[PDB]
């Protein structure tokens, strides 16, 4: 499966500016609120790096996947990043530490380990039919077009 191969870390009160992406460092930020765990992000970026359909770039391609594949516009107004409770998506534990000094906020891993707020939003946004475990759940719908649940 995976042993959680990026970095993606969960933090609340980080008010997302546009000084982030002045940077040009390799990062994505997409909304927490609408996360199942960091298996779903990291599933998202290993969609982009196995099968590139029509996005801009390869991080603008990541948010689109995980909505059950998008386009980056939508994908943006759906799970795209949010000020507060926003997840964050980075290859470099030094990058991730040049966001958050931007963000600033408090790290939470349990806004990305799932819970029953998560799943109720979860089927709205994505609205999947199926029960039990989300995580299983978001994975399988969003991944059935892309031709494998890795």
């Amino acid at each position: 499966g995976a042993m959680d191969p990026m970095i993606i870390r969960g933090i609340r009160g980080a008010r997302i500016n546009n000084e982030i992406f002045n940077l040009g460092l390799k990062f994505q930020i997409l909304n927490a609120d609408v996360v199942a765990t960091k298996k779903h992000v990291l599933h998202a970026i290993n969609q982009a790096k196995t099968k590139k359909p029509i996005a801009k770039s390869f991080w603008m391609e990541i948010l689109v996947r995980a909505s059950g594949q998008r386009q980056i516009h939508e994908a943006i107004k759906i799970i795209g990043a949010k000020d507060g409770n926003v997840c964050l998506i980075c290859e470099d534990e030094e990058t991730f530490r040049k966001i958050y000094e931007l963000i600033g906020g408090e790290i939470d891993d349990s806004v990305l380990e799932i819970n029953e707020d998560k799943e109720r939003l979860i089927r709205e946004i994505f609205k999947i039919r199926g029960f039990g475990n989300v995580v299983e759940r978001v994975l399988e719908k969003i991944a059935l077009i892309e031709l494998k649940k890795e």
